[PDB]
């Protein structure tokens, strides 16, 4: 009963713009995957760990071509190599950017094209 696709763009536009801060959990600050654990607690009451490191072991994996508005894509960036964002449709996906914050991006930025890793599925 859930409208999956409204809620993680409510969540997006509550976050917009903050600021990217590795280790940080709050509007003055959050990174990648601090994004995604507040995004599926407010959002879908899931309770996903803190690091990325844990977040690509939950759920099960999905192939790129798989992909549907709600799984975690998962790149090559940031200072940790590890960064995660939630996809979205359109080959779009939300993340907190170490460049710009939390932004809108899309897989076929040749930026993100090159580095992308895996993707996983956490919501049924």
């Amino acid at each position: 009963n859930v409208d999956v696709k409204s809620r993680i763009m409510d969540q997006y536009a509550d976050w917009k713009g903050v600021r990217y801060r590795l280790g940080g959990s709050t509007k003055k600050g959050i990174d990648s995957s601090g994004f995604v654990q507040r995004t599926f607690r407010e959002q879908f009451g899931l309770e996903l760990p803190r690091s990325t490191y844990e977040q690509q072991e939950m759920g099960k994996s999905v192939s790129r071509s798989n992909l549907r508005t709600g799984d975690l894509v998962l790149f090559r960036a940031g200072s940790t190599g590890r960064h995660v964002g939630i996809y979205i449709g359109n080959n779009q996906f939300v993340h907190a950017s170490t460049s710009s914050g939390v932004i809108i991006s899309s897989m076929n930025e040749p930026y993100w094209k090159k580095r992308y890793n895996e993707a996983r599925r956490v919501l049924s």
